[PDB]
């Protein structure tokens, strides 16, 4: 079965084959589309047969699809299946699995990248102490003052569901959210019930609009521990217009490394629940989102009364016209202090060319509109006017249940 | 099989039963969404019949009585002897607005209970359908005081008497390919162009014409008509504060009126059921004058400004695309020509959603299509999980009838 998506901006058209190798379900049915729906302990029985997918996966991709190499390989891991119930992965394969992982992203629009990123091997780590120190050295070597690079580091594999790795953070690097007695959040909101946990587990806050959470980390199934990481590690970028003088004053600035912490890495069947993973910000992430969601530091107001905008009416299109400045802040006040950044512009139509590049040398390249369309300026990007068909390979990074809904406290 | 949708915005999260009732195919599969591809007899025809006589039915608390009952029979009766049957008026109407109401890409149908209902399948000729459609244009117009309509043509037979407005809307810019290499008007409409002139369409060859009507009757060959000039309402286009933006030279007509769809009721085809609302600002503003394969004009905008152009990061596209909707907006307002914008729209269909969901327990929706192109997530709209399905009756897309006509 072929499949046709076209530009309906350029009428380039692209035959997607890749589809067929796909096995996990989408959420949608032949009666239902759940394509905006944000989120729609394993035996040896079921182990096997996705070790046998990946290894088969892996082999073709070096050219060694069938020798003794593979084959031996295949024998080893199905006895150290039989023998332990489950399998370790070679420096090669956790290497070959994290960028496919990434590579296999559908709602990622930075994927031109995906052969371009360091994986850190943590799967010596034990303890909380240690998961500290290789966090650290990821900051640091992906921060790399500025010019930033992909990095990933990779905790122990999960054996039976009872000793889990994992980082409590949802981003290595995220701001403190304070809900006061008068309804009214300081920092960022999306932050607030993380914040109490920490503050519960001993952490005290500075309480102000842009404190840099502790990192709480779990090791081997224990109760999580609290570690600051260096300020001298933590780099940050204060807001300022190119032409609006008084937007420094607005008081914001923000993290240059985007982080993230809480998803599940699943390789062959394997999984590794603590996985944190960080690139570069696209501008919007920050200029719209962060910065001008209700629910986030929801900015656009104090933005617009400063422009002196008409508010009285939204037809005036106030809102469209102070989002832009902003993100004209965030790219002009990153780019002056040499942080690496990407504009939805140069984001999304290197996208279309890596997508174009990935139907002809992989038979396709799953992606999700809903997630790739930046939040702002959609259709005066390449993107939209982009067909793209979704569903899911693996390797791939998963959604996992928030720690704190599931973890058995020791005491 | 109860879906709840949650707004990531608000919390608040809606449980859909309505989903179940549905009866046409996604496109999609447990291994594949296609969310964002644009376009994925007697014993078919009773129940199809049936399904839609009990929803009328119920809608009006008759369900299960004798005038049910009889009318089931009835169109039962008739179906065995006719192979077809007729909609009653009542049932017409109840049926186009249901359409409209289920029609799951449109974020106006707050409205939907709201629309003029013209029956026209007395309608005989091409000459016919003319009347018809400027007596519709002219209503729905109403000096600039838009209201949503429906003019109904006669509907299918055997496929071979068609009915057909073979333009995509009742009013629309024409598009001429120049031997300069460019394209003069809507590059949208370049195909349609060059039919009616094969046609024998005399082109002014301007870059805003008006385009003439090319209407098909009962499955005869299409004829041309213009529409008068009178009954046309265009918006010069100004800026609220730009002087130079008026020596754009840019206009856009005030009647959206979708002509090209098929209107499924009962099991009943209506390929010929031009419909018309008003516009919301950034369908002209953002689509109609800045997509590249459109009318393009961010380039020369952009200029008019003064923007550093050199680098995309400077986010001089997202300046002037806000400034050409702004006045998009201001023209249309200036004029009282009713007009909504993209923040206005979203926020009523939120409100309309939550109605849907509480008191007829759900509304198919594809976010793909309600997310407006412009500031997506600074609307509620984008924030707003949706579950995009297929209720009857229903707007269909068709084929171009050029594609199709034996002449
Ligand atoms: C290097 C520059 C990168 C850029 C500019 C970029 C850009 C983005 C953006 C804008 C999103 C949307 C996220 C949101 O709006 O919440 C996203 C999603 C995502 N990215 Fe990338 N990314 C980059 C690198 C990476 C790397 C290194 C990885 C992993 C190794 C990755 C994996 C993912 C995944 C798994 C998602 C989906 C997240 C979710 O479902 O919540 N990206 N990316
Ligand atoms: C009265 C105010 C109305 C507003 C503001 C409105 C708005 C919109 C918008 C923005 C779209 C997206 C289409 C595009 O971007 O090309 C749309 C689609 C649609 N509208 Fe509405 N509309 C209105 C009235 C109506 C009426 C009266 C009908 C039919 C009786 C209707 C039926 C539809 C249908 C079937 C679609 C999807 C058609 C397609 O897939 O191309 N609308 N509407
Ligand atoms: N620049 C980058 C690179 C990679 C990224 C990966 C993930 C994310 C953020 N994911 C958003 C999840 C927020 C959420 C909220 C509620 C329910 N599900 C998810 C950003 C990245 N940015
Ligand atoms: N304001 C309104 C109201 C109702 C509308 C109904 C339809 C449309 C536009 N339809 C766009 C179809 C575009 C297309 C192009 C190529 C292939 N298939 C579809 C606007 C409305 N506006
Ligand atoms: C309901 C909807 O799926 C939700 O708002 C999505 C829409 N698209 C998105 N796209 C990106 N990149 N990031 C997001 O958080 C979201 N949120
Ligand atoms: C590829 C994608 O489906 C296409 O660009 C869609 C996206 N969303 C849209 N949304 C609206 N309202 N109108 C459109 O024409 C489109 N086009
Ligand atoms: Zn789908």
């Amino acid at each position: 079965r072929f499949l046709k998506v076209k530009n309906w901006e350029t009428d380039v058209v692209l035959t997607d084959t890749l589809h067929l190798k796909s096995t996990l379900e989408t959420g949608c049915t032949e009666h239902i589309c759940m394509g905006s729906i944000m989120l729609p302990v394993r035996t040896k029985d079921q182990l096997f047969p996705l070790a046998k997918e990946f290894l088969d996966q892996y082999y073709s991709s070096i050219k060694r699809f069938g020798s003794k190499a593979h084959m031996d390989r295949l024998e080893e891991v199905n006895k150290e299946i039989e023998s332990t119930s489950t399998y370790q992965l070679k420096d090669t394969e956790l290497i070959y699995g994290a960028k496919h992982a990434w590579r296999n992203a559908s709602r990622c629009v930075g994927r031109i990248q995906w052969s371009k990123l360091q994986v850190f091997d943590a799967r010596d780590c034990t303890t909380a102490h240690g998961m500290f120190n290789y966090i650290c050295n990821h900051v640091k070597y992906a921060t790399n003052k500025g010019n930033l690079r992909s990095a990933i580091t990779i905790f122990p594999q999960r054996t039976d569901g009872k000793h889990d790795f994992r980082v409590w953070n949802s981003q290595l690097i995220r701001y403190a959210g304070y809900k006061q007695p008068d309804g009214s959040t300081l920092g960022d909101p999306a932050n607030v019930q993380f914040t109490e946990i920490c503050i519960q587990q001993g952490w005290k806050a500075p309480r102000g609009r842009f404190d840099v959470l502790p990192l709480l980390l779990q090791a081997n199934g224990n109760d999580p521990e609290l570690f600051q990481i260096p300020p001298e590690l933590v780099l940050e970028v204060p807001i300022r217009h190119p032409k609006f003088d008084w937007f420094k004053d607005l008081g914001l600035k923000w993290y240059g490394l985007p982080a993230v912490s809480n998803m599940l890495l699943e390789i062959g069947g394997l999984e590794f629940s603590a996985c944190p993973f960080s690139g570069w910000y696209m501008g919007t992430e920050i200029g719209v989102r962060d910065y001008c969601d209700n629910s986030r530091y929801n900015i656009l107001e104090e933005v617009a009364k400063k422009m002196d905008l008409d508010m009285r009416k939204t037809s005036s299109l106030w809102k469209d016209q102070a989002l832009v400045e902003i993100n004209i802040a965030v790219l002009y006040s990153f780019q002056s202090d040499k942080v690496t950044i990407v504009d939805h512009h140069s984001a999304t139509e290197s996208f279309i060319k890596h997508m174009e590049n990935e139907y002809r040398c992989r038979g396709g390249c799953p992606a999700d509109w809903v997630w790739i369309v930046p939040p702002m300026s959609g259709s005066i990007t390449p993107v939209f006017h982009q067909e793209m068909l979704n569903y899911r390979l693996t390797p791939s990074f998963e959604y996992q249940p928030d720690p704190w809904n599931t973890h058995v406290w020791k005491g």
